[PDB]
């Protein structure tokens, strides 16, 4: 279920949120522009790099926090809080995260492991709700 997904990630969390974040900006490739960094690079010229290594680790150790708070994949508001009020997430929509957890749920369909996918959609549906609540646009 959703609780040993989080063990599952927890257990390799740079792997998988490197994949992750990559399947994103692959899949969505407007979003690389918020990331000046990692335009005109590929996967393994990122995969080399220690800083796009440690930027994933505490995007997804946080999103981790997140949704081992949750209930039922309802995340706290507080926590959708933090991620509005962040300095580094000033400029994002609704629709940035929408498209995170898009890519997060087509990487998990497409992995052979038994993830609980449905589960990670809801909790996106509903972290979205709750950004917009705490005032994202
Ligand atoms: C649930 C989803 C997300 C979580 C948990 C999250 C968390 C974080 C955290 C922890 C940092 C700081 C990283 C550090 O200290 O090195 C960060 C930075 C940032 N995030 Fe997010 N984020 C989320 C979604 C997004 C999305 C969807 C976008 C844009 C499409 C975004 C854009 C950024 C940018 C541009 C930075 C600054 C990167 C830098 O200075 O190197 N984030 N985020």
């Amino acid at each position: 279920g959703f609780k040993q997904d989080i063990a599952t990630i927890r257990g390799d969390l740079r792997t998988y949120a490197q994949d992750i974040f990559l399947a994103f900006l692959n899949k969505y490739p407007d979003e690389r522009r918020y990331f000046k960094n990692y335009v005109g690079k590929s996967d393994q010229e990122l995969k080399s790099m220690a800083k796009f290594g440690d930027h994933t680790e505490k995007v997804f150790n946080l999103m981790m926090e997140v949704a081992d708070r949750a209930t039922d994949c309802v995340p706290l508001a507080s926590d959708a809080n933090t991620l509005v009020q962040m300095k580094q997430h000033s400029s994002l929509t609704t629709g940035n995260f929408e498209k995170l957890f898009v890519a997060l749920v087509e990487y998990m369909r497409a992995s052979g492991q038994s993830f609980d996918s449905q589960s990670w959609d809801r909790f996106g549906k509903n972290l979205v709700s709750a950004l917009s609540s705490a005032g994202m646009k």
